[PDB]
């Protein structure tokens, strides 16, 4: 009504990037919470740097409207007659003409325009909203801002992009029962009425509209203070306060290590971290005031399982390693995302490592990162590292495994292939040299070159600049060729168009015999290279450190599965997931027997280690999910693995003994014995559940999942559906939430799994932030698969007028029809989508799954009789 949406794109706001010649240097901002009315009030004024004649000033600005016709300021200070102000929609700016036209600040002088908006608080995870729980039988009320990528612009008029780094000053008027919170500490609290509070922080350092943040609380804390001598803090909710506990440790120790391994100091005097109720991503790396899901930063030692205390542990070092590589060092387009999450995913391991020195960590980047994003980067739908992103719904697309698996991936082996110490100093000079300004991926190769020498952007280009990764050939044991990988043996491999023609600069390394070498596999020597005494075996790339896979010849797979039945610790652990690792998913792109690669799994059942275990684990749920309704293959496959597991389960048993690893094996090794069938097993999850349900028992940590899981599976009916509903209400740890959430998802049981679905509308029951993985959880259910692919269906429109097509859970939630495998099931996606064929950030994952079960019809034709005959021989 006051700035009106006009359709005019005689400008340039037509554009999707903003111009060259208009910076920020400083916001105030002002911001008043109604917080019982679900709306907010503020002004904002930002001084300009212009550098071009121009008529029009813009700005992004999403659903939050304009109140007041804005006011511009020259930089003598005079006012600047305003003509109009409207909206472009199709860019999401909002533009304002002055009369006349200005010149560019010479000087130390700058323009200065102050805006007044209106925003909502409700139906939204993203911008500024208020979220509520339940403390002593009172609903409370918590706000704060969530903006990664184009949100910003939701909950304050800005210039919202990376690049477009200013300083902020941000002052909040809220009630006096609370506090508040931002990225600074608090400068000076001043009253406004008897009721209300003025909340001024502090001067913020450079930085970009994404990591802007502030809060309205009445949370408790738990503190700490660094070697710095700075105050880190985390706020939680007074019941759950003993939760944040082990948080606390973890952000002290990896704190005090990443400022000592960065050789730089944290830019800010203190850091704060708070879960918010109900929380859209995992976490958010706001500078100072990282804000989290509870289930990633909350956990009980009493309650929660090994597997969630890592996941803490994790996010955590995450979130640190931002306030270096992200906060300070900020990519200047987010075509360069990886350059923020690939090192954030990558030190993530190297700061929990020093935290929790038991917990093999190094080792658990092939399963946390390595290995499955080698599963997603063997499809022709993937994209390169470095992405052109031309709308929001792009931009937001590419938070995925590419920017953090891969990203983390290729850093390890850059590492390892330029040593440990001098990518360590690498970084270093890369961070000291745009500290508070915005790097391309050019300028980190360059810092890296001149830290080793090497040929860093020739080598790290190839890696970085195209989808996939080779495959290497053995010739005659020493011989060795590099092919493009793809799953998808029709696809071809030149597509889509590659100037580097997808051969890579491989840094290859092998083993010996207990002696490592290393070797430089250039692009342009097109017939291979050759592994420089006489030798009977190779183990070409060791650890699985480098970002490829290595295709022995056949003889030398068999004889790796010999020496394997005759003493399997002649491999390391990690060595041993990825021979079998690679031979599965050469078995699953033809490009070996499966007979070859089955032949790996008969050691199995003296496997002790988690490592293997794992990737084994991997490998069979997805030709065991192939089969699932072969009633000739399934029962043969199933009683082969029940077999495998079946010492190792016995062995460890149902009770928390051992280390951290050990842990994580019982549950994984315990959960495929169940998933196989195995009578015992199954009866020890129902046996338990049962004690569960007489609500006293607390059951062991690390197998309470697969206690309500199975247990249900097995033995739930309504009473004990209504009463895992009825305990999943009552904790207020979200981590035990989320494994009731997954058990519920378990019942055999058409009518609950409908009544669940339908609590997906009740926003008093299940949270905003939860619905997707309930959906997913439901999806993994024998009769759910297709209740929730219906379901989503069904209710499409509902979920993107809740969610928006922006929003990247929901752009994901296609992903639950990966298992389909028949022509049917196809017809079914592509009907689906051609009737909403806006996909918005579902884009991408869309072409994904299409992608997947074409994959999966072809490997069926191809592959039945095959593994049939192998399993019929062997039984
Ligand atoms: C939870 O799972 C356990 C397995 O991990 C079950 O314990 C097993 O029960 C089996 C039958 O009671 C035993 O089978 C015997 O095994 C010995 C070999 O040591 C054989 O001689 C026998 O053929 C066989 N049956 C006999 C002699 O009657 C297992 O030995 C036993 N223990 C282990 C460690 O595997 C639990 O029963 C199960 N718990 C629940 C509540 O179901
Ligand atoms: C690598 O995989 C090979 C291919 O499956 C294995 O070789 C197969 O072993 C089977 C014995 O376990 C044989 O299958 C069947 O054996 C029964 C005996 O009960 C006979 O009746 C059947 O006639 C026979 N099947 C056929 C089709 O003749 C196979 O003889 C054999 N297959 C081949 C092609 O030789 C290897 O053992 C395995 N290598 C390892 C583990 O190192
Ligand atoms: C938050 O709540 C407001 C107010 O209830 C919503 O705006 C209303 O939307 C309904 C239905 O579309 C209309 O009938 C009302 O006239 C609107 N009220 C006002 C004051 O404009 C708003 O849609 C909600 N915000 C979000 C983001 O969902
Ligand atoms: C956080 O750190 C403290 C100290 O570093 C951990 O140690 C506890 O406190 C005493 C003495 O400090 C130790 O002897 C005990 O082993 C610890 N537990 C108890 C109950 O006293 C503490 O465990 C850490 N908090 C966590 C992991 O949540
Ligand atoms: C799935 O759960 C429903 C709900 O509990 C079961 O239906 C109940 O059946 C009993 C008798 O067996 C009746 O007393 C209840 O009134 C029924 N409830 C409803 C809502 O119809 C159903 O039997 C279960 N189905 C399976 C296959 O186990
Ligand atoms: C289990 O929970 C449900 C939901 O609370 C119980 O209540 C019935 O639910 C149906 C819909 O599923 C409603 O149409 C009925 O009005 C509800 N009946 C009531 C409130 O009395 C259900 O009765 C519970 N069953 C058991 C065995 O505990
Ligand atoms: C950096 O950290 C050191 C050591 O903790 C401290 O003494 C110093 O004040 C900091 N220097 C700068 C420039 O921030
Ligand atoms: C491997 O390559 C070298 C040099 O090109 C050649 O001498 C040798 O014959 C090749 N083949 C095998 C099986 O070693
Ligand atoms: N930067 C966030 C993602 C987001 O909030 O979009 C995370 O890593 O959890
Ligand atoms: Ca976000
Ligand atoms: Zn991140």
């Amino acid at each position: 009504d006051i700035c009106p949406a006009s359709e005019d794109e005689s400008g340039q706001w037509k554009n999707f990037r903003l111009p060259d010649f208009v910076n920020p240097v400083h916001y105030d901002l002002h911001v008043k919470p109604l917080l019982e009315e679900d709306t907010y009030t503020g002004t904002v004024s930002i001084s300009i740097n212009l550098s071009a004649p121009t008529r029009y000033l813009w700005l992004h600005l999403r659903e939050t409207r304009i109140t007041r016709l804005p006011e511009l300021k020259r930089p003598s200070g005079d006012q600047v007659q305003v003509r109009r102000c409207f909206e472009y929609k199709k860019q999401e700016y909002v533009v304002v003409e002055a009369e006349e036209e200005l010149t560019p600040s010479s000087g130390d002088g700058l323009y200065l325009l102050t805006m007044e908006f209106a925003g909502w608080l409700n139906g939204s995870l993203v911008g500024f909203y208020r979220t509520t729980y339940t403390e002593n039988g009172r609903v409370k009320s918590i706000a704060a801002t969530d903006h990664e990528p184009t949100d910003a612009r939701k909950s304050f008029p800005c210039f919202d992009e990376p690049n477009k780094k200013a300083t902020y000053t941000i002052s909040i008027t809220h009630p006096k029962e609370y506090g508040a919170l931002s990225n600074m500490p608090v400068a000076k609290e001043e009253s406004v009425d008897d009721k209300w509070t003025r909340t001024t922080f502090e001067k913020s350092v450079p930085m970009s509209t994404y990591l802007v943040c502030f809060a309205v609380h009445q949370f408790d804390s738990v503190k700490r203070i660094s070697n710095s001598g700075k105050p880190l803090t985390i706020y939680v909710q007074p019941e759950q306060k003993h939760t944040a506990e082990y948080a606390a440790n973890i952000t002290k120790s990896v704190f005090d290590y990443f400022e000592e391994y960065f050789a730089m100091n944290y830019s800010l005097p203190k850091l704060d971290k708070i879960a918010i109720p109900d929380f859209g991503t995992g976490a958010m790396e706001n500078w100072g005031l990282i804000t989290y899901r509870e289930t990633n930063l909350l956990y009980d030692p009493k309650e929660s399982a090994s597997s969630n205390q890592q996941r803490v542990a994790t996010v955590v070092a995450h979130e640190l390693v931002h306030q270096w590589f992200g906060n300070i060092v900020t990519m200047d387009w987010w075509e360069d995302l990886w350059l923020n999450e690939g090192f954030a995913s990558f030190f993530e391991f190297l700061g929990v490592n020093h935290a929790e020195t038991d917990w093999q960590m190094r080792d658990q980047m092939l399963l946390e990162d390595v290995l499955p994003v080698q599963e997603d980067d063997s499809l022709m739908s993937s994209h390169p590292i470095i992405v052109t992103v031309t709308t929001p719904d792009e931009i937001t697309s590419v938070f995925d495994g590419i920017s953090y698996s891969k990203g983390s991936s290729i850093l390890r082996m850059l590492e390892d292939w330029i040593k440990p110490e001098n990518f360590q100093k690498g970084c270093q000079m890369y961070l000291e040299k745009y500290q508070f300004k915005n790097a391309k991926t050019s300028d980190f190769w360059a810092a890296l070159e001149e830290a080793s020498r090497l040929p860093v952007k020739e080598v790290m280009d190839t890696w970085t600049r195209q989808m996939g990764y080779p495959v290497l050939n053995v010739n005659g044991v020493k011989n060795i060729t590099q092919k493009r990988f793809l799953l998808d043996p029709r696809a071809n491999p030149s597509q889509p168009p590659s100037d580097l023609g997808y051969t890579w600069n491989i840094p290859v390394k092998w083993t010996e015999d207990n002696i490592t070498s290393s070797v430089l596999f250039n692009r342009s020597e097109k017939e291979g290279i050759t592994l420089n005494s006489g030798n009977a075996f190779l183990k070409i790339n060791p650890d699985h450190i480098g970002f490829y896979r290595v295709n022995y010849e056949v003889a030398t797979w068999d004889s790796i599965a010999t020496a394997l039945s005759l003493n399997h610790k002649t491999f390391s652990s990690a060595d041993r997931a990825s021979l079998i690792d690679d031979a599965f998913a050469l078995a699953r792109a033809q490009l070996l027997d499966y007979k070859v690669a089955l032949n790996l799994t008969k050691y199995l059942k003296r496997e002790e280690n988690f490592l293997p275990w794992q990737r084994v684990i991997s490998a069979v749920t997805y030709i065991i999910s192939m089969f699932e309704d072969d009633k000739e293959l399934y029962p043969m496959i199933e009683e082969y693995f029940q077999g495998q597991v079946k010492p190792i389960a016995d062995s460890l048993g149902w009770n928390d003994a051992g280390d951290h690893v050990t842990k994580l094996l019982r549950s994984s090794v315990l959960g495929f014995a169940c998933k196989m069938g195995d009578r015992e097993a199954l009866n020890n999850a129902s046996s338990l559940f049962e004690q569960w349900l007489n609500g006293t028992v607390s059951l062991p940590v690390n197998l309470r999942l697969l206690v309500y899981r199975y247990g249900m599976q097995n033995s739930g009916n309504e009473i004990s559906w209504n009463y895992t509903l009825e305990q999943y209400q009552k904790t207020s740890l979200a981590q035990e939430k989320e494994k009731l959430l997954y058990g519920l998802a378990s019942v055999k049981n058409v009518t609950l799994l409908s009544r669940y679905l339908d609590l997906l509308k009740d926003t008093n029951l299940i949270k905003t932030q939860d619905v997707f993985t309930v959906i997913r959880y439901i999806s993994y259910n024998s009769y759910g698969k297709n209740m929730a692919w219906n379901w989503i269906q069904l209710n499409w429109d509902y979920l993107v007028n809740r969610y928006t097509l922006n929003n990247r859970n929901l752009g994901r939630i296609v992903t639950i029809a990966e298992p389909f495998n028949t022509e049917l099931q196809l017809w079914q996606m592509e009907s689906f989508f051609a009737k909403y064929p806006q996909a918005g950030a579902g884009e991408k994952p869309r072409e994904q799954v299409l992608e997947t079960v074409k994959n999966n019809i072809e490997w069926l034709k191809q592959h039945r009789n095959t593994i049939r005959e192998w399993f019929f021989n062997l039984l």
